[PDB]
DNA sequence: ATCCGTA
DNA sequence: TAACGGAT
């Protein structure tokens, strides 16, 4: 099957991704930013419970780590039933400086499929921000604080990787996989390859070369660090579901 | 929690 | 202005 000629490629195969041809990013501040430290609220026990097996996963993956830091917004309880930890970056977000918009809108991205490709593989990656590190000096920046009362826990915590909920994560994301999939297509004139951030398009002239333009475009997504969802994975169709669209035929 | 945008 | 839906 795909799953097993490419352990690598997949996050249920492949372990934790991390796009190690990336440098850490660094994250420019506005001119006259200061850090700010807003307190967090209390969690109730119940959001508490709900969220702490999150971040303990986070913490034993390496893409939390302790820390000490004048910046500190509050973490948020969000639920289905289950509880899940959603930082308010939105002071932080102010605070950082704007870089232009290069994700194109949906509409505009299909806009580039022709109807002579007409063979389809859509692919979207596991947690791609946190494939992206974060370098040291833009770490404290994220700051939050995790407080464990009845485990005597009080400090912050911070990211490692690329955040949820930073307003520049979708651009620097897609610009990044851009630099590290440019190669792929120039070493394969013959594909259209659409993305829009953690979302992939592969069309074909046809259904032997969408077979082996997905099989390198799984190997080079694995070397470089990515891993795409098996388990939502869609291979070399006549019709698959991307974007909200469904494409078949070359309509839509 | 807090911030932004329809009767 | 109260109220809500959606966002972090």
């Amino acid at each position: 099957t795909w799953l097993s000629d490419f352990p690598q490629a997949w996050a249920e195969t492949g372990g934790m991704g991390l796009a190690v041809r990336q440098a850490p990013l660094i994250i420019p501040l506005k001119a006259t930013s200061t850090p700010v430290s807003i307190k967090q609220y209390p969690m109730s026990q119940e959001a508490r419970l709900g969220i702490k097996p999150h971040i303990q996963r986070l913490l034993d993956q390496g893409i939390l780590v302790p820390c000490q830091s004048p910046w500190n917004t509050p973490l948020l309880p969000v639920k289905t039933n289950d509880y899940r930890p959603v930082q308010d970056l939105r002071e932080v977000n102010k605070r950082v400086e704007d870089i232009h918009p290069t994700v194109p809108n949906p509409y505009n991205l299909l806009s580039g499929l022709p109807p002579s490709h007409q063979w389809y593989t859509v692919l979207d990656l596991k947690d791609a921000f946190f494939c992206l590190r974060l370098h040291p000096t833009s770490q404290p920046l994220f700051a939050f604080e995790w407080r464990d009362p009845e485990m005597g826990i009080s400090g912050q915590l911070t990211w490692t990787r690329l955040p949820q909920g930073f307003k520049n994560s979708p651009t620097l994301f897609d610009e990044a996989l851009h630099r590290d999939l440019a190669d792929f297509r120039i070493q394969h004139p013959d594909l259209i390859l659409l993305q829009y951030v953690d979302d992939l398009l592969l069309a074909a002239t046809s259904e032997l070369d969408c077979q082996q333009g997905t099989r390198a475009l799984l190997q080079t997504l694995g070397n470089l660090g990515y891993r795409a969802s098996a388990k939502k994975a869609q291979i070399c169709q006549k019709q698959v579901k991307y974007l909200g669209y469904l494409l078949k035929e070359g309509q839509r």
